[PDB]
């Protein structure tokens, strides 16, 4: 099998000032003493939303993570975001599971807290895929964030591991090979769900699952949310028309509406 | 605005040379640039080495290639130093275009010389895919090596590269921007100018299932280079990349295992 994995280490080249917005390179620090790259934006507010990328990616996510932040700007938010572990321009060698990824989101909540208390009296967090399961532990973890959302995140892991390889069934296994060691690692089972968080989540949560997402069902979703029901009333499901992580794209206007109320009515 | 910059992937696998019933040691390689690569030294209480060069997506680990050829080579009796390329797997690095690797083969080299010289009078490479390419141009620049095996070397990697991105678009859209890093990391060549250089015994192998080398530009290279070079073979196979050796292992450990015996003077 294998024991260590780390995903092409990607860095795009662009800057919240090509989005007409200033902002500061900072340095964040996790209790496990690892050394985050991010971008910390002074929006002038007392909110501040968290944007996470997925597995594979970084802070320049250029599918989502960019079209999230000029959103989450121009409504007037606060934006720390930050590269993951193994990530961009973060500390850190290797990836694997991801599941210190969560000690990430503290120490980024936490750096808030203690340098900019007044600009994050509410705190939400914004996942896409993979950052979408760190987000909804996040609601269970980390007190300060208030509320959180979460596009198309993987419910069983291996079932979404094993939908992957099919598109790679039919091609040269050379190409196989390239995503063979990350596949594998999450075919196994041995990662945590997200399901494991459905009892000790008591905060809103917004959840964005599209019904042509091949990797990720909707009823593995709405098997996640009804499981939150009973001990969660503030949790929402959102079916949309696009694939995996595409209807901010593919649906813009739509996903911003949704998304754009939820935060007015939890942010405070 | 797209990608500033990509990194190789990190792939670590689970398997040690004892699973292979040999002790091994972990062993840490410093290049000229001071780049601190992780590598195997194998002692297999013999005076010839041979140093296998992995594929710029894996390392050390590859088991579809990298574990046989490590265990024929220790079974053959070699002494075996398997090292990852620079930010692969546990080696350090921004691995920049994939120049840095020639380096990577040179420090191995000058390591083996100044901690044992004696286990390494004779020094072999064999390298798959664009290892392969560090194992040619190993083999034209680096004096300690007395030989060279390529295992499907890319020759026109434009037209490599042009080949590759056919059946990355046979992958849907939202998917393919999982794995676009991979595509780009190849497009950070003249392979032919080695044709000239290279009077080394050499031994090219290339599958006619090689979706993305043909065997027509392998050959190449052997037409040019025979006549500089007296002692370059080709093997034609009937294998995909760099598979030969698992689709046909006998066969495979037979025909490199005689060439370097006869070389390994």
């Amino acid at each position: 099998g294998y024991k260590m994995v780390n995903p092409p280490r990607v860095v795009g080249n662009w800057t919240p000032k090509d989005l007409s917005f200033e902002y500061k390179d900072v340095e964040i620090t996790t209790e496990d003493n690892v050394k985050l790259s991010g971008w910390w934006i002074d929006n002038g507010s007392d909110k501040t939303v968290i944007p996470l990328h997925g597995y594979t990616s970084s802070r320049w996510a250029e599918h989502y993570m960019r079209p999230v932040i000029e959103f989450l700007l121009k409504e007037g938010y606060n934006v720390l975001a930050f590269d993951f572990r193994a990530h961009g321009k973060s500390g850190g060698k290797y990836t694997t599971v991801g599941d210190k990824e969560i000690l990430d989101l503290k120490a980024g909540v936490k750096w808030l807290k203690d340098n900019y208390p007044e600009k994050s009296k509410r705190i939400g967090v914004i996942g896409f895929s993979m950052g979408a399961l760190v987000a909804i532990r996040g609601l269970s973890e980390v007190k300060e964030i208030c509320c959180g959302v979460a596009d198309s995140p993987p419910i069983y892991l291996d079932k979404t591991g094993a939908r992957g390889m099919k598109y790679f069934a039919k091609l040269p296994e050379w190409l196989y090979s390239f995503v063979k060691p990350f596949s594998e690692l999450f075919s196994g089972g041995r990662p945590i769900n997200v399901l494991n968080y459905t009892n000790s989540i008591k905060k809103p949560l917004f959840l964005i699952i599209g019904r042509r997402d091949t990797l990720v069902k909707v009823e593995e979703v709405q098997e996640f949310y009804e499981r939150n029901k009973h001990v969660n009333p503030n949790v929402e499901l959102w079916v949309t028309d696009a694939p995996h992580v595409r209807t901010i794209q593919v649906f813009p206007e739509e996903w911003k509406s949704r998304v754009g109320e939820f935060l007015k009515r939890w942010m405070g």
